[PDB]
């Protein structure tokens, strides 16, 4: 359907953070994420979920995903989740907010979690 | 290792929101989630990731997961993500913040995303 | 100083949400805020704080402010705070994230708080 | 009214973070905040707003405040805002979420803002 065909593909933000994702199986997001910033290099596994039967009446399609920042080259002892929605059109977008939590001692737990926003445009 | 054995099991918060998760395969989380609140009934697929080789000296283990609020009988047109960390011990905890986004019109996108906090405690074998 | 002169003035985001602010007295923000969206009409009181001695290493100036959405026209039983930083130069910006909490019963407290992001540019005049 | 009497006083969280606030003037919060954690020493100025005519259906009272982490002792080049609600009664609480932004260069702006929660209990009228 349109949610599957819309989300599936490659997405990039203004900083060149890029992900490749497949949307299907009635709600699964799978793919890989590459950050252009922070303690990260090369690709990280992405897993998430999306609404596979969205309100078709001008609303976006809700979705989210997770990346743990460990791969074969690096481990940043952190994970990020993005929560947002897919909007179609010529300039299709995934508009999100994100939360990045680092593993901490209990003393530093109050400062464990960064928050931000990320808008992705579809590249292929 | 300890992150896999610590995280895997059954977890619930002060409201009775509960999940069952398995941590393995070098950083995968899979399970089911049940909310006691909101436009939700019964169980929903959970998928996420965790740090499979956490810092060695008393830090928490970073993890996150996602639930889209559609299952076999309900669809709330929304998805939540939880980002947080695991800590072990007898009162093991997963301490998180969450973001819940609804599909909206572009005019209403400014009000699409709720935010909150959720501390889960692991059900012990002694239960 | 630079931070007082830079923050002081009229600011608007892409949606036409607008505020007018004065920065002074070693850290005080005072002004009015007008929202183009939501359960809001006319101008609301804004109060906040800023770092009146910011780093001079190229960093922005931290700041934050609060609006309770009650005025003489409307009461939306809610309040928003913005947390962010000011950056000067010809494309001066205040880049923020915000938290909007509504008064709720305990049963609805779990869904009391919205989050978003807001970038403001300086208006003349 | 009960919002003013309710919110005015001394509050603390589980970590010992404490603020002393006066609520009045049809929606003003004024006082000082002391953190027990982080790059903070002694008392900082607090300014905020609250809903001075809240719903009477059992709902909490929306509120928000800001602290810039500059005082006569220290400057941490950052500001925090708390958005939340006051719930009255015999276990009077202020339940909030917060956003802490540091001034940063543009290279570091992506990591400028921390997020958390804070529940406060009233320790003194
Ligand atoms: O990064 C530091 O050196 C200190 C802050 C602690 C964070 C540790 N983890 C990381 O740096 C992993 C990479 C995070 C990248 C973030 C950025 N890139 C994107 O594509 N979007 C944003 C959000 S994601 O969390
Ligand atoms: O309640 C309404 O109908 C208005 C809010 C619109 C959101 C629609 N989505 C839902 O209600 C799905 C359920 C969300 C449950 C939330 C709550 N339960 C938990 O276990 N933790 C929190 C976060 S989760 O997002
Ligand atoms: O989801 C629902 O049906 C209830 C939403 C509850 C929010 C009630 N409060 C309001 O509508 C007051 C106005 C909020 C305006 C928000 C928007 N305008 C801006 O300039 N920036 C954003 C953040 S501000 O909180
Ligand atoms: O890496 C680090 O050292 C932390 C990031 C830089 C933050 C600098 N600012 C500060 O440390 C000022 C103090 C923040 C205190 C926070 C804590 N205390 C409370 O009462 N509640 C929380 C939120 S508040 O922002």
């Amino acid at each position: 359907g349109p949610a599957e065909a819309g989300i599936t593909g490659t997405w990039s933000d203004q900083l060149g953070d890029t992900f490749i994702v497949t949307a299907g199986a009635d709600g699964a997001l799978t793919g890989t994420y590459e950050s252009a910033v922070g303690n990260a290099e090369s690709r990280y596994v992405l897993t998430g979920r999306y609404d596979s039967a969205p309100a078709t009446d001008g609303s976006g399609t809700a979705l989210g995903w997770t990346v743990a920042w460990k791969n074969n080259s690096k481990n940043a002892h952190s994970a990020t989740t993005w929560s947002g929605q897919y909007v179609g059109g010529a300039d299709a977008k995934i508009n999100t907010q994100w939360l990045l939590t680092s593993g901490t001692t209990n003393a530093n737990a109050w400062k464990s979690t960064l928050v931000g926003h990320d808008t992705f445009t579809k590249v292929k």
